[PDB]
């Protein structure tokens, strides 16, 4: 280091602290935009550039090829809680803004492109290992695997203490991108907000806050510029239809969302997701982090998009 200040040109610099951001298709720049995004957001002290730069390319080589849950969501999701972070200054620990960057890198490590479901009817070994939350306790195991590996301690600084405590913060944050599990927490969080008992001073209340900042960084894609958000839904389909495939193999008619025979209901399925999941998502978490508006603004002028599309307007 450390007079080392990573610089991005004009035109990122500008536009990765807008929630919308893209981080575009050079893949070689997404360790850099990182790199940056950790700098800006927790400091050029918080990590060894050297060992930081290590880990960065171990996680890498751990995603696999895979048409939506590769390299590119890792960051992607990253960046989302890049903007949160940065749009919440004071309201965040030093432990969280070195953990939430690096859980949301790690977050779907080592995903084979295949929910928790299939796994479970398929009968994988992981979900014996892991009976609930099967890839995501998975992930978390990836993430330590990688920690442990030589020089690629990042956290190296930290006390036993705060080690133990960065660790619980990354492993709440990857746990909690198990959607099945959003539902619940969302729910507790709307009730929470509006009886006035929220209070970000209870560790169990800013683990919950957390789990929602998670979910909502890992759905940002219906948070992006229409094309964007076009463009990653036939990455997410590419997924979901291919698990189809495998469920027909294993002799199981999959659900609609899966059957790439059922593609023509894909718009009026994308309505579905907007109104039970990713709308509520950004309404509470604007609720509870007035800043992050704009993620509820772009959700819902791409709900409208979906709308159009329906209509036959496109
Ligand atoms: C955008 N996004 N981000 C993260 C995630 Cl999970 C997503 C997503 O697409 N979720 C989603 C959720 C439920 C759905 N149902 C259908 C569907 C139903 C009947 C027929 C054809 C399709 N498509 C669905 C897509
Ligand atoms: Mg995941
Ligand atoms: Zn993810």
């Amino acid at each position: 280091q450390g007079l080392m200040q990573f610089t991005l040109p004009v035109r990122l610099c500008k536009e990765i602290e807008l929630f919308h951001f893209d981080i575009g298709p050079f893949e070689n720049m997404w360790p850099g935009i990182f790199v940056y995004m950790v700098h800006r957001s927790c400091g050029t002290s918080c990590f060894e550039l050297e060992k930081l730069c290590r880990f960065i390319m171990s996680v890498k080589k751990n995603y696999r090829r895979v048409p939506y849950h590769n390299w590119k969501h890792a960051v992607t999701v990253a960046h989302c809680m890049y903007a949160i972070l940065q749009n919440n200054h004071t309201l965040f620990t030093d432990l969280e803004r070195k953990g939430l960057l690096i859980a949301c890198l790690c977050h779907d490590l080592d995903h084979r492109g295949f929910s928790n479901s299939y796994l479970q009817k398929f009968d994988h070994p992981l979900a014996a290992l892991y009976s609930t939350s099967t890839m995501e306790q998975h992930h978390f195991s990836q993430t330590v695997s990688i920690l442990q590996l030589e020089g690629h301690n990042i956290f190296s600084t930290l006390s036993s203490s705060e080690y133990e405590q960065v660790l619980e913060i990354i492993r709440k944050a990857i746990i909690a991108t198990d959607l099945a599990l959003y539902f619940g927490n969302r729910k507790q969080l709307e009730e929470m907000y509006q009886t006035g008992s929220l209070n970000l001073n209870n560790q169990s209340h800013r683990d919950r806050v957390i789990g929602l900042m998670m979910t909502a960084c890992d759905l940002c894609s219906v948070t992006k510029l229409w094309p964007v958000t076009k463009l990653t839904a036939n990455d997410i389909y590419a997924e979901f239809w291919a698990e189809g495939d495998e469920m027909k193999k294993l002799g199981i008619q999959p659900i609609p969302m899966m059957d790439r025979d059922k593609k023509d209901e894909v718009p009026q399925g994308q309505l579905g997701f907007y109104n039970a999941v990713a709308i509520p998502c950004y309404t509470t978490l604007t609720q509870i982090l007035p800043p992050t508006e704009p993620l509820l603004k772009a959700c819902r002028d791409n709900l409208s998009q979906w709308e159009k599309v329906i209509r036959g307007e496109e």
